[PDB]
């Protein structure tokens, strides 16, 4: 059956592409196109010559599409979606997306990728849209994480504290990055997700400096 999964996927991509050759700058007519799908779809996220290039889902909750495509239909690898806490048009300091990790290079098996410098040189890039416009993602972190708390955080008290997740952040990268974040920039973060209680405990996130390029 894993074959109709792809197929529907494939389809779905193409359909994404067409529309975006289709309505080009213009997200809004895009992402109104796939909603009719779901209403749920809020964005779609992309990087070129990998797997990765996927819509993007937000539930009420953070286990709503954990086991859920975008049709709505039970799979074991779900589908990517945002924190049910993230807001789109005016965006957190932190967005989070998560997704599944299982070897067959799907949803969010290229995060391991991003370990390796070499990989992360040729792939700085990284695709985000949605209907308030285009986005890119500068990845400037890469690592492994035992924990589940901190980095899964939206907003901060203050410019100092975000000053320091984002140091944080970049101490515990495994990968060189010449991109320069600062408190003034926002950030989104991808986070493998393991199955419910799964209970693996083993992460891995990717961090970038997200840039409107519309």
């Amino acid at each position: 059956e894993d074959k109709q999964e792809r197929a529907n996927y494939e389809k779905l991509q193409q359909k994404f592409q067409m529309l975006m050759s289709k309505h080009q700058a213009h997200v809004r007519p895009q992402f109104e196109s796939l909603e009719k799908i779901n209403k749920d779809i809020v964005g779609w996220i992309k990087l070129s010559g990998t797997s990765l290039n996927y819509p993007v889902l937000q539930g009420k909750t953070n286990h709503d599409y954990l086991n859920l495509d975008f049709e709505r239909e039970h799979r074991r690898k779900g589908s990517i979606f945002m924190d049910f806490r993230n807001e789109l048009k005016n965006l957190n300091h932190n967005t989070i997306l998560y997704g599944h990790h299982v070897g067959d290079n799907t949803m969010f098996d290229v995060l391991e990728d991003y370990l390796k410098q070499s990989f992360y040189e040729k792939h700085k890039i990284i695709e985000f849209d949605n209907k308030y416009g285009k986005y890119q993602l500068q990845v400037f972190s890469a690592y492994k994480t035992t924990t589940k708390d901190n980095y899964i955080r939206t907003d901060f008290e203050n410019d100092q504290d975000y000053q320091q997740f984002l140091d944080e952040t970049k101490r515990k990268s495994v990968i060189n990055s010449d991109v320069n974040v600062t408190v003034k920039d926002r950030i989104m973060t991808l986070s493998t997700c393991e199955d419910a209680y799964s209970e693996t405990t083993k992460r891995i996130v990717v961090v970038a400096k997200i840039i409107k390029v519309s």
